[PDB]
């Protein structure tokens, strides 16, 4: 029916260039006319007003949260009826181009910055459900970090059942691949862990596999077949006989043979220990965001 927001005036904003094309939006850089302040304009097809209202609700809850995209205004085009979200502008230096240029220091700021966003969101009852490099705006010069694209985000109620067709391929946690419906905001910690692996090992996306059976197999190449079998037993999840047989052949290599001369310097012992904790198969045994932020890997950047 209507939007749950006091709508602004489309005339207050200018559009500069396209910077994004999502499944629900076209995204532009722009400005606020009276201020000159740079902003991002996210233009949505006026389709699924409930979903827009949910995204608006979520972003309003997260206002003034650290390193979270900030909703400055919502406007409706009076002639086309399209809706635009007006967001803060964050520079997006693509981490895939910065392999061997991002230091240990940059990676700790990057991961810690996103953890701050997740702690605030989780504390306010929201899980993002699509953490990945593509939704993390990283400024290699300023070190600014922003977690964006809350369209898949959901409000979290314990022992509630949720749709497992979330996240992006190769960031889906075992709880989504195995269809555990009562998954938790710890999904966001697995996804950030997969991001950390990609940065440490110079490979984004880090995990692979053509289908979900092969994706489970490839996780266990590192993490061990037994942990996956034990997980599937503990939560009553279904694995085909063939996959169980394959999983029992995998001792789990962890992070061995992933450290060569080009990434040796960023693969510190503290980083691996955080990665191992974050990529824990049992979604109920991963660190919370708050716990991960207390890891010694963040000791040297904690000051600021
Ligand atoms: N605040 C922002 N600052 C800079 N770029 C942004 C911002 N929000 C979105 N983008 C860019 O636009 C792209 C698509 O935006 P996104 O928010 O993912 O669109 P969507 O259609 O709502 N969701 P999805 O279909 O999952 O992409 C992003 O991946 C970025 O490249």
């Amino acid at each position: 029916d209507e939007l749950n927001y006091p709508l602004g005036n489309i005339d207050d904003y200018s559009v500069n260039n396209r910077i994004g094309r999502g499944k629900y939006s076209n995204v532009f850089s722009g400005h606020i006319i009276d201020s000159g302040k740079p902003i991002v304009v996210k233009v949505l097809k006026p389709v699924r007003i409930m979903k827009i209202n949910r995204e608006i609700a979520i972003l309003n809850v997260l206002r003034n949260g650290p390193n979270i995209s900030q909703l400055l205004d919502v406007v409706k085009d009076p002639d086309s009826k399209y809706i635009s979200l007006i967001l803060n502008y964050a520079e997006n230096n693509d981490v895939k181009t910065l392999f061997g240029k991002m230091t240990t220091r940059d990676i700790a700021l990057y991961i810690y910055g996103v953890l701050r966003a997740l702690a605030f969101a989780h504390k306010n009852g929201i899980m993002h459900r699509d953490v990945k490099p593509g939704n993390i705006m990283w400024n290699q010069t300023t070190k600014e970090v922003s977690l964006i694209d809350w369209g898949l985000a959901e409000f979290y109620t314990p022992d509630s059942e949720y749709q497992v067709r979330v996240a992006t391929k190769y960031y889906k946690g075992p709880e989504l691949l195995l269809s555990y419906l009562k998954y938790t905001p710890s999904l966001d910690i697995w996804c950030l862990g997969c991001t950390l692996a990609g940065l440490l090992f110079h490979k984004l996306p880090f995990f692979k596999g053509r289908d979900s059976n092969e994706q489970i197999e490839r996780m266990c190449v590192y993490l061990g077949g037994q942990a996956m079998l034990d997980y599937a037993e503990k939560y009553d999840l279904k694995l085909s006989s063939s996959l169980k047989a394959r999983l029992s052949e995998l001792k789990g290599t962890m992070w061995a043979g992933l450290i060569n001369e080009s990434n040796r310097d960023i693969c510190t012992p503290q980083a691996l220990d955080l990665l191992t904790k974050m990529l824990t198969i049992d979604h109920n045994l991963r660190p919370t965001a708050e716990q991960a932020m207390k890891h010694p890997f963040f000791d040297e950047i904690r000051d600021s």
